[PDB]
DNA sequence: TGTCCCTTTATCTCTCT
DNA sequence: AGAGAGATAAAGGGACA
């Protein structure tokens, strides 16, 4: 017969077990599983189900399906198992870091060689643990801890780098590459072309670091000199994963669409600057001429949709949604740009068309308050947890839809809520802040942070903030969030 | 195939003034 | 708040054994 039937059967004999206790998966964990981590994964998952949730080890089931769900899944699940007491006392490692590093392609390459590389690469390299936490955390974490050990002492004292510099490129997957070709090509690309160090390590920080490099190198000249680009604007394009795709592509695509479609440059590099900025550049070609027609949207609407990353997947969402949108939900074109004018455009759309109605109906929400909910990056996420702390926010701390609201309209407004769940009690009951001024302080974007810094500060106080009253603190948290709250702590 | 590494795309969260 | 920066995830290919 075929092949994989007596694999997808193995898959689905041991499947039906993991759906009750201990792990009680849903279907779609089983789905993840089997689809990254192979039918290898789910086996080791079941066949180590007590070890992992149980005692020592106590992960929560969504930290085994993490572990679980990669290429290796079962190497690192047995890894894990082995060392992350080692880690977690030894080295001083919280067991969610040892997740985190062990959560991807090869997860156990990288937590062997954090096991030990780490005391080398702290006390011969001044780096702290978080530095090499963040380091091994991607995929093929080994060979960038491998070349940060290598390669730190060239980069800093022949090229001029510093340490944060050199975690900075190696901390993406592919680090190793990234390391390697800045080494390279970092003296070509100042020398050659007048970039300053800062500039190469920002094209060099992202996933294909080194495919944005060489493609810097190998473009810059072109764009420079025969289409009038800045050297600035090639490194903007270039500073974002896909780099290497967006040049190439903005080569072709900058005369096309600046005297076929009456855009400018600007615009153009706009579009481009952006994760997966060349699919970008493809979908405005495509669908400018049909977005804007019968009187319809703006070019400046349609550039605005296309200036985040994913601006291909919520072009495609405004195109497809639009009409039912305006017309079934009641929404404007206006409405809908702004929905889609962020990362994650096309989440956002289809969520605002799915909780509309509850968060009208069943929460008493204005439409206005779900398009402002939902216009911000993060927009879904925001969405779908007001649904579920709307009600619980306003009848277990007092809160007022408005306040709700507020928290959730920022970026990050799911991260807000939830903490103000989490902390609000201490704040008020336990330290006397009124709740306006928790909502006050996770009413910005970075909320959650900023309320943390407050509790972590009263809790566990420090004298660096002695001379500091509640209602001080909480202004500098309102205006400045944790940044401001850490650069108090320096005085 | 199982595992490890790399690149690209999309999505989400926080910073800096 | 808007631009910029900083994370995290998903899926796919190349490689090798
Ligand atoms: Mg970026
Ligand atoms: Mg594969």
């Amino acid at each position: 017969q075929w092949s994989g039937a007596r694999a997808l059967e193995a898959l689905l004999t041991v499947a039906g077990e993991l759906r009750g206790p201990p792990l009680q998966l849903d279907t779609g964990q089983l789905l993840k599983i089997a689809k990254r981590g192979g039918v290898t994964a789910v086996e080791a998952v079941h066949a180590w189900r007590n070890a992992l949730t149980g005692a020592p080890l106590n992960l929560t089931p969504e930290q085994v399906v993490a572990i679980a769900s990669h290429d290796g899944g079962k190497q690192a699940l047995e890894t894990v198992q082995r060392l992350l007491p080692v880690l977690c006392q030894a080295h001083g490692l919280t067991p969610q870091q040892v997740v985190a590093i062990a959560s991807h392609d090869g997860g156990k390459q990288a937590l062997e060689t954090v096991q030990r590389l780490l005391p080398v690469l702290c006390q011969a390299h001044g780096l702290t643990p978080e530095q090499v936490v963040a380091i091994a955390s991607h995929d093929g974490g080994k060979q960038a801890l491998e070349t940060v050990q290598a390669l730190l002492p060239v980069l800093c004292q022949a090229h001029g780098l510093t340490p944060e510099q050199v975690v900075a490129i190696a901390s993406n997957g592919g680090g190793k590459q990234a390391l390697e070709t800045v080494q390279r090509l970092l003296p070509v690309l100042c020398q050659a072309h007048g970039l300053t160090p800062q500039q190469v390590v920002a094209i060099a920080s992202n996933g294909g670091g080194k495919q944005a490099l060489e493609t810097v190198q190998r473009l810059l000249p072109v764009l420079c000199q025969a289409h009038g680009l800045t050297p600035q604007q090639v490194v903007a394009i270039a500073s974002n994963g896909g780099g290497k795709q967006a040049l190439e592509t903005v080569q072709r695509l900058l005369p096309v669409l600046c005297q076929a479609h009456g855009l400018t440059p600007q615009q153009v590099v706009a579009i481009a600057s952006n994760e997966g900025g060349k699919q970008a550049l493809e979908t405005v070609q495509r669908l400018l001429p049909v977005l804007c027609q019968a009187h319809g949207l703006t070019p400046q609407q349609v550039v605005a949709i296309a200036s985040n990353g994913g601006g291909k997947q919520a072009l495609e969402t405004v195109q497809r949604l639009l009409p039912v949108l305006c017309q079934a939900h009641g929404l404007t074109p206006q409405q809908v740009v702004a929905i889609a004018s962020h990362d994650g455009g096309k989440q956002a759309l289809e969520t605002v068309q799915r909780l509309l109605p509850v968060l009208c109906q069943a929460h008493g929400l204005t439409p206005e308050q779900v398009v402002a909910i939902a216009s911000n990056g993060g927009g879904k996420q925001a969405l779908e947890t007001v649904q579920r702390l709307l009600p619980v926010l306003c009848q277990a701390h007092g809160l007022t839809p408005e306040q709700v609201v507020a928290i959730a309209s920022h970026d990050g407004g799911k991260q807000a809520l939830e903490t103000v769940q989490r902390l609000l009690p201490v704040l008020c009951q336990a330290h006397g802040l009124t709740p306006q001024q928790v909502v006050a302080i996770a009413s910005n974007g970075g909320g959650r942070p900023a309320l943390e810094s407050i509790v972590a500060q009263l809790s566990r106080p420090d004298p660096a903030l002695a001379a500091l009253t509640n209602d001080h603190l909480v202004a500098l948290a309102c205006l400045g969030g944790r940044p401001a709250l850490d650069a108090v702590k320096k005085l």
